[PDB]
């Protein structure tokens, strides 16, 4: 799979912009201080989730990710989207 | 600003991965049929919000970025992310 970036105008009609948002996905809450996610090149409060080992995290409730998370082994690849120069 | 995809690998020690997850973010939940978001090459179900007109929507709560979007006047530019070959 992949991830697109991209952006989209909008102009409103009679009804305004014409959709709607939710609240949900799944991001890096807390790093244990000295912990595997904390050592340098890992991972960042904020992190939002992408994939764990390769399966998307798109449409999990923080439950099933959470779970999914539990289930992938000693070793764990996570895909991550984090915001920089903010 | 940008938005970074990166992948981390971490090996559980003692005390596991060491780290946490959260529940949030945005997303778009629905597109009415024949709206500005519909038209071709626009929004899409399941889109996350990242930024509207260039301001992040990174650890708001769902009323911040629909008041947000709502304060962007006639005109909106939404940065999104879209899962794709899923």
């Amino acid at each position: 799979m992949g991830w697109e970036e991209l952006t989209v105008e909008l102009e409103k009609d009679g009804e305004g912009l014409g959709f709607s948002l939710g609240d949900g996905g799944i991001f890096v809450s807390s790093v244990v201080p000295g912990g595997p996610a904390a050592r340098a090149g890992r991972l960042r409060v904020g992190d939002r989730i992408l994939e764990v080992n390769g399966v998307s995290v798109e449409g999990l409730t923080l439950e099933e990710a959470v779970k999914l998370l539990r289930s992938s082994g000693t070793t764990v690849t996570l895909t991550v989207l984090r915001e920089r120069g903010g």
